[PDB]
């Protein structure tokens, strides 16, 4: 009667290895890139493709590499995909990835999820979401100088020619990197306005917070290289975790991420990485102290088992005289049969670089934006074939494009926000970024 387990090869590897100048040396054989410190040191973990997987097109229809059309949205084609390669939980998480797929989500799949939001096709007409079939990893304890490759059971081929091709030669990555020749933004104006409208809302009483955004741009001379720019940000800002995906011409470089959902052995956890909750506060003596909690926030709370959801502070917004403490559902144990759409459908975009309560806000930031939001305040990561998945949420992240490399700040405004300072904590975020683009 006892379960037949299905633990991953893992072989060790000769030397250390650079896994940037992997990607670099083959980005369609290493769609995503992540790096970590672990509660140890820095790790990194790269993930290795096989060459199936899903997109959302810009035409709103999932994909797969056949070109063959799947019906529904993004996730439930993911659900579909999943299903048909789950694997039941063994219980054992010293490695946080095992096998399963390489995601990228766009902001522009919430209206798959809610559909009261206009949708958005991208600009240049490539894929909003991704999901790509990764059997195995490469991984690099910085701490310990070992890298190992893994693979899942049956993989042995693959993980064989993995141990081949690392060991055997390192060029050695992201060098060549030249400062931008001009640099740009969206009319300042669009935001003030922007606030200014979102400030309405606010004192209506309808919303509490929203996260208004504005886009950012540097042009270049010759083609920009994603890992020579991810070099440059993470040695100009060595955030704790970061990560690179990059696969069917998007290319995408996050260096400041946050935490949208983990998911171990049915343990579901969206509490930020950092540890401590976003506080926002406006332009303004015993201050107000109001629990605010939204009763039809579509969250954790509706796939999780009773007993187990924990509820905490999500933010706070202090405006004239009060607080407001946000209070929502952060972590539970999930029902046995939710899928990894469903987890994802109950998590995201997250509440604090949205809003609350939270379709309201996505629905002003939509009306106010203008244009999609791609990237930013999306989320990339993985899912194992077990369905324990682990997804950050996009903030200090660019994309590439040819010779353009593009972002977007956003400062949450409050009811006594003021517009002209908002608008300088874009730039104060924006600052950073262009300071290392140099
Ligand atoms: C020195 C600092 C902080 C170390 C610390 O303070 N601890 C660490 C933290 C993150 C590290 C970079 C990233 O990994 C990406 C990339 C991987 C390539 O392979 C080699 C280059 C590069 C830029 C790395 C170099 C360097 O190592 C960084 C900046
Ligand atoms: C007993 C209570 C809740 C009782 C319950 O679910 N009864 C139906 C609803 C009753 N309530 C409304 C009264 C409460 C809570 C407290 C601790 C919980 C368990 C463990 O942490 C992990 C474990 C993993 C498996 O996946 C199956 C689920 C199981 C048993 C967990 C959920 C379960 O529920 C437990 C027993
Ligand atoms: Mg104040």
């Amino acid at each position: 009667g006892s379960h037949g387990t299905h633990a991953p090869l893992i072989h060790p590897l000769p030397h250390p290895i650079d896994l940037l100048a992997l990607q670099q040396h083959d980005p369609a054989r290493f769609p995503l890139l992540m790096e970590s410190t672990a509660s140890q040191g820095r790790w990194s973990l790269l993930l290795v493709a096989q060459g199936d997987g899903l997109r959302l097109d810009a035409d709103g229809q999932v994909r797969d590499q056949h070109d063959l059309v799947q019906p529904g949205t993004f996730l439930q084609a993911l659900d579909r995909a999943w299903q048909h390669e789950r694997l039941s939980h063994d219980g054992s998480h010293s490695l946080p990835f095992r096998g399963g797929w390489a995601l990228m989500l766009d902001y522009e799949v919430a209206s798959q999820i809610e559909p009261v939001l206009p949708a958005r096709a991208r600009g240049d007409g490539r894929p909003t979401a991704l999901a790509l079939r990764c059997p195995a990893a490469v991984l690099h304890d910085h701490h310990n100088e070992a890298s190992f490759v893994i693979a899942e059971a049956g993989e042995q081929a693959l993980l064989d020619a993995l141990v081949a091709l690392a060991s055997a030669a390192l060029p050695e990555a992201g060098q060549g990197w030249q400062p931008p020749q001009a640099v740009g933004e969206d009319a300042p104006q669009r935001f003030t306005d922007g606030v200014r409208r979102v400030i309405e809302y606010l004192r209506a009483g309808d919303v509490f917070q929203v996260n208004l955004s504005r886009r950012w741009n540097a042009q270049f001379a010759a083609p920009v290289s994603p890992q020579a720019l991810y070099a440059q940000l993470r040695r100009a800002n060595p955030a704790p975790f970061a990560g690179l995906f990059s696969a069917h011409g998007r290319h995408v470089v996050s260096s400041s991420p946050e935490r949208l959902v983990s998911v171990h052995a049915g343990h579901a956890q969206t509490r930020p990485i950092a540890g401590t909750r976003p506080r926002f506060e406006g332009d303004d003596e015993r201050a107000e102290h109001v629990m605010l909690i939204d009763l039809e926030r579509n969250d954790l709370g509706r796939i999780c088992l009773p007993g187990t959801v924990v509820v905490d502070e999500l933010m706070t917004v202090e405006s004239y005289a009060h607080v407001h403490h946000i209070v929502s559902n952060v972590s539970g144990h999930l029902r046995p049969e939710v899928t990894p759409g469903e987890v994802i459908a109950a998590t995201f975009p997250g509440g604090t670089i949205t809003g609350c309560p939270k379709v309201r806000c996505m629905q002003i930031i939509s009306e106010l934006e203008q244009v999609p939001r791609g990237a930013y305040t999306g989320a990339f990561g993985w899912l194992n074939r077990d369905g324990d998945l682990d997804l950050n949420i996009l903030i200090r992240t660019a994309e590439v494009d040819g010779h353009e490399v593009s972002f977007r700040t956003g400062a949450g405004i409050v009811v006594d926000s003021d517009p002209d300072k908002e608008l300088d904590e874009t730039r104060a975020k924006a600052r950073g970024l262009l300071r290392a683009l140099g």
